[PDB]
């Protein structure tokens, strides 16, 4: 409810996204290691909590929206109400980190994932205090619209272990990707 996850898979060329979509074939592989991570609560009783731009909660497929078992924060300067099946609407990142912190919500989150947007990235690689960045690396180039922040190593510790993480190297469809945690304090 404190320290803010991001969560993303990202090919060699950094990028996240194309036409709307993912620039990979469905990794199916991939998205159980996203959904475990970002549902997991580390305490029973309180759910995980994700934070999405509104490009990205229409890019979800409806049939898997919202993300379930998790409270699903929407960001737009310009939808009045949240989304269809979205438990919240903020109007900014920090609308939304302020939201998360309010009494009301304590006994009921647990961890809080950024789950995309490029500019939601940015803006919550941005903040100061403890983050961290679950990054799968897909150990290929793709054609990409959209593209993670570069991570600068003089503030983000790559972690040698994390717990639940594995560490080697996977495969899916010919496509070969690995799970990393980096980590700023303070
Ligand atoms: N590989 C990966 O890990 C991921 C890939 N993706 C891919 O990325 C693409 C979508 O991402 P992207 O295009 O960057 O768009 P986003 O999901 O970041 O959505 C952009 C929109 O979200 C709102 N928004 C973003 N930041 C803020 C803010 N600080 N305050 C208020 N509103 C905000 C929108 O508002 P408005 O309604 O005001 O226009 C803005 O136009 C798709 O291709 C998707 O498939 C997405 C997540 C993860």
């Amino acid at each position: 409810v404190r320290p803010l996850n991001c969560i993303v898979a990202v090919s060699q060329n950094m990028g996240i996204g194309k036409n709307g979509d993912l620039p990979w074939p469905p990794l199916r592989n991939e998205f159980k290691y996203f959904q475990r991570m970002t549902t997991t609560s580390s305490v029973e009783g309180k759910q995980n909590l994700v934070i999405m731009g509104r490009k990205t909660w229409f890019s979800i497929p409806e049939k898997n929206r919202p993300l379930k078992d998790r409270i699903n924060i929407v960001l737009s300067r310009e939808l009045k109400e949240p989304p269809r099946g979205a438990h919240f609407l903020a109007k900014s990142l920090d609308d939304a980190l302020r939201l998360i912190e309010q009494p009301e919500l304590a006994s009921k989150v647990d961890m809080v994932w950024i789950v995309g947007g490029s500019s939601v990235y940015q803006e919550a690689m941005n903040q100061p205090g403890h983050l961290r960045l679950f990054v799968t690396r897909i150990m290929q180039e793709f054609e990409s619209d959209t593209f993670f922040p570069e991570i600068d190593l003089g503030k983000y510790k790559l972690l040698p272990e994390y717990p639940g993480v594995l560490s080697e190297v996977q495969e899916e469809k010919g496509i070969k990707y690995k799970f990393e945690v980096y980590e700023k304090k303070d």
